[PDB]
């Protein structure tokens, strides 16, 4: 389970968040750009660093540690895996992934639950660092150097086309991160697309 790494390091997961502040808030613009209304819940909450300033006020976590965090961060959390989301059919509006597909035990069934769980016309929304980018590069290069020498990477198109054969449609996707994290003295810009910002956030329909 490549996901008690978090539970091990929440610490350094959470340092992360301090030390790149610009490239988080870049992270989290990027989503907000394709964020729905409506009720949603985000799948891998972790300690809410996305589901509190996105107003989520639904998550899923499998570590106990993490999910006491993002409780007393206001967020309400359910102890479960992507995989087995104690959820009931059809709702929420949407729902929300940030690299917690790259760290689930079965990226097919974690999107198929998120089908699951979602009405007709409602969203999956993912951001994951693109493995085909500079920083994707670095990354995956440098695995086997605390939370990615388990972890699996995707490219945008990768991810798609997993979303598409697990019912998806209607695609759209956004960019940012063009410049590397430990350089950046300012939010980056959001842009249409995919191929040139390092961390991409990809929306499916359930039609
Ligand atoms: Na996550």
């Amino acid at each position: 389970h490549m996901w008690h790494i978090f539970e091990r390091f929440v610490n350094e997961y959470e340092r992360w968040f301090l030390v790149h502040r610009f490239a988080y808030l870049s992270e989290l613009q990027a989503v907000k750009c394709l964020l729905p209304e409506g009720r949603g819940v985000e799948i891998g909450v972790g300690t809410g660093r996305f589901a509190v300033p996105l107003k989520i006020k639904i998550g899923v976590e499998p570590s106990e540690r993490m999910a006491e965090i993002a409780r007393k961060r206001g967020v309400f959390v359910l102890k479960g895996t992507a995989e087995n989301l104690p959820l009931k059919d059809e709702s929420f509006d949407f729902a929300l992934m940030v690299t917690t597909i790259c760290f689930v035990d079965d990226p097919e069934r974690a999107l198929k639950e998120a089908y699951r769980i979602l009405k007709k016309g409602g969203y999956l929304i993912v951001g994951i660092v693109d493995r085909e980018s500079f920083l994707g590069r670095e990354y995956e290069k440098n695995k086997e150097k605390v939370f990615y020498k388990n972890a699996r990477f995707f490219s945008t198109e990768e991810l798609m086309d997993l979303m598409r054969k697990a019912g998806f449609e209607e695609f759209k996707v956004v960019q940012t991160l063009f410049k590397h994290p430990s350089e950046l003295s300012e939010i980056e810009p959001v842009k249409e697309g995919y191929g040139e910002g390092a961390f991409v956030v990809i929306r499916g329909t359930k039609k």
